[PDB]
């Protein structure tokens, strides 16, 4: 293939195609041998081992001392303190059991995801497929099912693309810290104690030896890739070699091209083995706090406690999870939701019940959220989310808007996040403050009870803290409501409080970008939908400054420019700060 295994080729590589920019919503799950202890979290095979920990303690007193009960017997089977036989081992509902995994897969249909598909690997060492440089899988033990081809046939037959998760740099980058030193070699594979050259073959062998099984849409990555600093306590690079993961890119682009698809592989975003030219970044839980670009993605869950199935597990509503997406989407993301069946393969009712309450919400609302991209501003209101570290998943109400926007960039989406007790829809950022002119404005409808059905809004005044929409009678309920707003030759570009605008004209006209206070680079500017190069003014707001760089990114000769509108010499910006003064 045309692919090479270095950085400046598989730069070439596309990073976020279209498809997958117009999907919005997938689905994937926790669901392993790492779920059958049903305790703590996902992260039991390595916290079972760990020095005086309540997974350990746990351990002890079901199994036995994690030294003579060791993560293996999880997947080989052995009998617990009380005598019982424990295993990872599903069984098929067409041979009497539980596991109906065709039902999971019409339920996650129904949830309105357009990609989906299994964690095919966690950090514990156990590949879910039929796999040759790995005996630690499925087939050879426990339910002798190759359930990740079990789970791709079905994603198929459903016609949703595939996500494979795949989360097997950390095996040997720490996870296992805590397992004791073994001279089997087999076992040693499991728990990531082979010489490294060999963890670092292994780490590719397993993505290939999958990727040609499957031929995944979407191969999302965990962190370990090239992340020093993020493996806790163990000594070591917390990273795979690069030639490796060089050879991985190379290969799995070069497959693609075969297979006529555009693929996409997603890394951690704050690892730095993976370039954001040809690997899409995946945003810590929550995602970030403003509109990034290039296209990003992020991954969220229904549990409340662990990304897999414990005992006494909790959940989030319906309502957060529709909202989350909401956000997202308006942040120019992806959002992919993890779900968390039993160690025995069902999945529990009330997982079912917010998947539905999705694709309620998408059946009838997608034409919002599918096929859209991201406005130069996500949203208005008092709820948001905070970025960093996860607390709880955003829940908004009828303060709280987020817009998205059609291809041809002539309708705005405004979606509330609640019902106004006061019938009014304030949209600041179309208000007269907002210097935006609505003599384009052709209609202003709500999407009603089924898709298809618009009910028109006949009253709305623009004041300058908004445009103010005097909603008609209220829809069947439900997580969110949707205005449609259709302009004549192309949305208005709205003025930031604090912040600035960017035009294709010398004065103040054309195409044009809004910016908040913020870095913007040429790829942002470039996505948002105006080259830098192509930039002949720019109006800064009240109590701001922008500051013009001529490089790509923040390098070269820069120019500062206070609160105004200012002409701009063709190819003399290349990226811009905007400032609070
Ligand atoms: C995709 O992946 C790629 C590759 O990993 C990512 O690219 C990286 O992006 C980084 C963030 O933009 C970028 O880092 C910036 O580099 C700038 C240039 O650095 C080079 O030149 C300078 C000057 O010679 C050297 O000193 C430097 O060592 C480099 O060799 C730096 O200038 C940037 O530093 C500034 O910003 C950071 C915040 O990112 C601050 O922490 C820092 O203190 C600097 O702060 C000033 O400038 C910023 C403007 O960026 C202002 O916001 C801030 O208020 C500070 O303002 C003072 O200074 C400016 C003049 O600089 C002045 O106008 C102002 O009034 C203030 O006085 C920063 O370090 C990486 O280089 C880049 N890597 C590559 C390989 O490209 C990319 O981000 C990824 N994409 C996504 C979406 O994540
Ligand atoms: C005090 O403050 C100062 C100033 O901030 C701090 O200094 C900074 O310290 C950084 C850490 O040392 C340093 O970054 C390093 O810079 C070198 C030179 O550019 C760079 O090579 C380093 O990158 C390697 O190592 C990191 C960390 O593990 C990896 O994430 C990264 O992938 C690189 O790994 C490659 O090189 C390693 C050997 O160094 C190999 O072991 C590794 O396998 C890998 O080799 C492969 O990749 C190579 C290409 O990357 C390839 O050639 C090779 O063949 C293999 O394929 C790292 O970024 C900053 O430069 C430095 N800044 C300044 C201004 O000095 C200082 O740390 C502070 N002190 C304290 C105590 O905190
Ligand atoms: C494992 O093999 C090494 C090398 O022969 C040996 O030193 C060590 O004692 C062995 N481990 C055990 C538990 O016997
Ligand atoms: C919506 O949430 C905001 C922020 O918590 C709050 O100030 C406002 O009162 C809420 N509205 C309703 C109707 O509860
Ligand atoms: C999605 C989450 O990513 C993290 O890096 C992992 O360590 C968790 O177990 C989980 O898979
Ligand atoms: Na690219």
């Amino acid at each position: 293939g045309p692919y090479e295994a270095t950085w400046e080729s598989t730069d070439k590589h596309n990073a976020a195609p279209e498809w997958y920019r117009d999907a919005k919503f997938g689905v994937y799950w926790h669901w392993g041998a790492f779920t059958t202890a049903q305790y703590a979290s996902e992260w039991y095979p390595r916290n079972m081992y760990e020095p005086d920990s309540d997974q350990r303690k746990h351990h002890t007193e079901t199994y036995g001392p994690p030294e003579e009960w060791g993560y293996e017997n999880f997947i080989k089977g052995a009998k617990d303190k009380k005598g019982n036989f424990v295993q990872f081992k599903p069984v098929l509902k067409s041979k009497g059991g539980e596991f109906d995994p065709e039902a999971i897969i019409k339920i996650v249909k129904g949830s309105g995801a357009r990609f989906a598909g299994p964690v095919a690997e966690h950090h514990d060492g156990f590949s879910m497929w039929d796999s040759k440089v790995n005996e630690w899988n499925p087939v050879n033990y426990g339910p002798k099912l190759d359930l990740v081809k079990l789970w791709a046939d079905l994603v198929r037959e459903n016609d949703m693309k595939l996500v494979i998760a795949m989360h097997q740099a950390y095996n040997y980058n720490g996870f296992f810290q805590w397992a004791p030193k073994t001279n089997d070699t087999s076992l040693q594979k499991l728990l990531g104690q082979l010489p490294r050259d060999e963890e670092d073959q292994l780490w590719f062998d397993k993505h290939r030896e999958m990727l040609d099984h499957v031929q995944p849409d979407i191969i999302w990555n965990d962190f370990s890739l090239d992340s020093p600093g993020e493996c806790g306590s163990f000594e070591g690079p917390c990273a795979v070699d690069e030639q490796k993961r060089l050879e991985f890119l190379a290969y799995y682009f070069n497959r693609g091209e075969e297979w006529g698809k555009e693929v996409v592989t997603t890394y951690k975003h704050h690892d730095h083995g993976f370039r954001n030219t040809s690997a899409v970044d995946d945003w810590e839980r929550g995602g970030p706090s403003n509109l990034v670009r290039p296209y990003w993605q992020t991954d969220d869950a229904i549990s409340a406690s662990s990304w897999s199935y414990t005992v006494g597990i909790k959940y989030y509503s319906s309502k957060a999870m529709v909202h989350s997406l909401l956000d997202r989407v308006s942040k120019n993301g992806n959002m992919l939701l993890n779900i968390s069946p039993m160690a025995n393969g069902v999945l529990p009712e009330e997982q079912i019940k917010v998947l539905n309450d999705i694709g309620d919400f998408l059946s009838r609302y997608g034409e919002a959220v599918y096929d859209t991209r991201a406005w130069d501003i996500y949203g208005e209101g008092p709820n948001q989310v905070e970025g960093g570290s996860f607390t709880a998943p955003l829940q908004g109400n009828s303060s709280d808007i987020r817009f998205t926007r059609n291809k041809e960039d002539d309708v705005l989406y405004v979606t509330v996040l609640g019902w106004p007790e006061d019938n009014l829809v304030s949209v600041k950022n179309l208000g007269s403050n907002a210097l935006v002119d609505l003599e384009s404005l052709k209609s202003v409808e709500l999407l009603g009870d089924k898709a298809g059905d618009y009910v028109k809004v006949s009253e709305w005044e623009q004041s300058k803290d908004a445009l103010d929409i005097t909603l008609p009678s209220q829809p069947a309920e439900s997580l969110a409501y949707v205005l449609k707003l259709t302009f004549d030759g192309g949305i208005p570009v709205p003025q930031p409080e604090r912040g600035a605008a960017v035009f294709s004209k010398a004065d103040a006209t054309g195409k044009g970008v809004a910016l908040a206070l913020g870095t913007f680079d040429t790829v942002f500017l470039t996505e948002a939908g105006l080259k830098p190069e192509e930039i002949r003014s720019i109006r800064v707001s009240d109590g701001t400054k922008a500051t013009l760089f001529s490089g790509f990114r923040f390098t070269g000769e820069s120019k500062e420019l206070s609160a105004g509108e200012h002409e701009v010499e063709d190819g003399s910006v290349g990226s811009i700060v905007v400032s609070k003064i």
